[PDB]
């Protein structure tokens, strides 16, 4: 359950080596590891630690949408991308002549049109590029034991033209005795920020197909490539180490959703979440 | 000891027997199934030739030279004595996908073209393609000589928009490098494994990339980190798995690279040495 969260953060901190990276703060790497989290009867938000799931929550739906625009996620509340779709950092990668907010063709851009010509953030892709969330959620439908349902958001030809390369590159999903499962392939995890609030994502993402599907949550398996704790997170994560978990919470779905671009914020409520207070760890940028 | 070794593919077999849900796939047998595992095989001064049975190491050197060269043509690698290719390219397949147009072993835009020109316009397997698409393979080489410690070393061969196109979607679809401690690993994720057939044979495939790899950048081979999706034995592999389970692995064989190859294409076939394997019997 959470244990596994709380042991990989462990074993960076035991058994990481110094590695620095492109933001100049430095960090404790592991390369290749992988965690199971159950989706049976439970919802995986951390309890060692309050996870932003109202953030969670927003930009699953800002991504189903096909958005690429930082500021339809800020408006909601979610000002997570708002560093990456500033103006001093979208000039700093060569990107005068964008709008601020344009963060280029991205998870949205690529779930929903991949392979389209991307433009800017306002413009209409429809028709436009492969569907790949309708093309799972069809498959699952039609061949629930097809070992190909696949949504990769890892696009190198419009790579130059992103903010910022996926860190959540790539996912699949997996069927069998009416279970939805679905593994996520992270290439670069913040443990301390990102991490958390990646594993709620996806595991969101995988109750509301399950739901469309008719079908029940198995497991959700992350499988991360360099796994990395910033060392301005080493101090505030031994203090999460150091908070014994309560119960996970649960999710529940308040009604009948047929099509996956229905789905609202107000369609999802969280359960007995009795988290521990809240850590601030900063974004590294 | 176990560390990263042949024993960790052992202890694989041996779950998915022990834990493995039945589960029908697209071929007309079965396979015993696990979603989600992950293996740790180290290249240091050794290669993952598995000893436990025999590995068709002609094919992984053949196929990956196949691979680096852009090659989507299934009669050039059938012409070197690798024939796995040959059923997705045959005419009779061609046409039950709908590439009636196709010259027989045209696989479509495949590894090899996703690995040097992603998003290009595919045409056909003979078509010229210099200077359209996305080098990955270089692009990866120039990233690790000159940014180590970026978190983006990544060769993709999942192309959406090319899939409809493909004989056959990509089994190991996605790579990834990593550098530290002059030392290059790489981690596989593939989306579904063969464990009897095509795992041992996608193992040697990924650690080999990472040997030429390694070579090129002046870097010392790390370890081959293997993730699998739907990780699964076929019905009719249970007892000949059974009995590879009870046998003793022998120690690795190592990899000689006999002159200095400064690009990934001088690579040739005669310049690899695979010295002290000695594999158990094939079953
Ligand atoms: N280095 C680095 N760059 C990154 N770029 C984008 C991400 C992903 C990502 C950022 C932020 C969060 C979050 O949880 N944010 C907040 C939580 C709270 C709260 O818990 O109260 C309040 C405010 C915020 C906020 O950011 O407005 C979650 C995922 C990321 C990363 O993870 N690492
Ligand atoms: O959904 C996200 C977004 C960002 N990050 C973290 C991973 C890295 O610490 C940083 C991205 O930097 P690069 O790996 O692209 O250098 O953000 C995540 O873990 N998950
Ligand atoms: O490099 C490869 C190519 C194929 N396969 C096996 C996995 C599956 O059993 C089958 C492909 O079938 P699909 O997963 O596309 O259904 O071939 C491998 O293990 N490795």
């Amino acid at each position: 359950s959470e244990l596994q969260y709380l042991g990989q953060i462990q074993h960076i901190l035991r058994c990481g080596v110094r590695k620095d990276d492109r933001t100049g703060t430095g960090t404790l790497s592991v390369f290749g590891m992988q965690a199971r989290y159950s989706l049976r009867d439970e919802f995986p938000l951390l309890t060692t630690k309050r996870v932003f799931w109202k953030g969670v929550l927003e930009e699953l739906l800002w991504f189903i949408k096909g958005s690429t625009n930082a500021k339809e996620l800020s408006s909601k509340g979610v000002k997570i991308w708002d560093a990456n779709g500033s103006r001093d950092f979208l000039d700093s990668l060569g990107f005068s002549t964008r709008e601020e907010g344009d963060l280029g063709p991205v998870y949205g851009f690529q779930w929903r049109h991949f392979g389209a010509e991307y433009r800017d953030m306002e413009s209409d892709y429809s028709g436009q590029g492969v569907d790949q969330l309708q093309r799972v959620i069809d498959t699952i439908k039609t061949n629930p034991d097809d070992r190909r349902i696949i949504m990769c958001a890892w696009n190198p030809r419009d790579l130059p033209l992103m903010a910022l390369p996926p860190c959540h590159a790539l996912c699949q999903f997996y069927v069998v005795n009416s279970e939805l499962s679905c593994q996520l392939y992270q290439r670069s995890g913040d443990m301390g920020l990102g991490v958390p609030f990646n594993i709620a994502s996806y595991a969101l993402l995988t109750y509301m197909i399950a739901h469309i599907t008719g079908l029940k949550p198995g497991d959700f398996i992350h499988t991360l490539g360099d796994a990395h704790i910033y060392l301005n997170h080493i101090e505030p994560l031994k203090i999460q180490l150091q908070r014994e978990p309560r119960p996970f919470p649960k999710l529940r779905i308040l009604r009948k959703v047929e099509k996956i671009d229905d789905f609202k914020a107000e369609d999802f409520q969280i359960e007995g979440y009795n988290p521990h207070p809240t850590i601030k760890m900063e974004m590294a940028v």
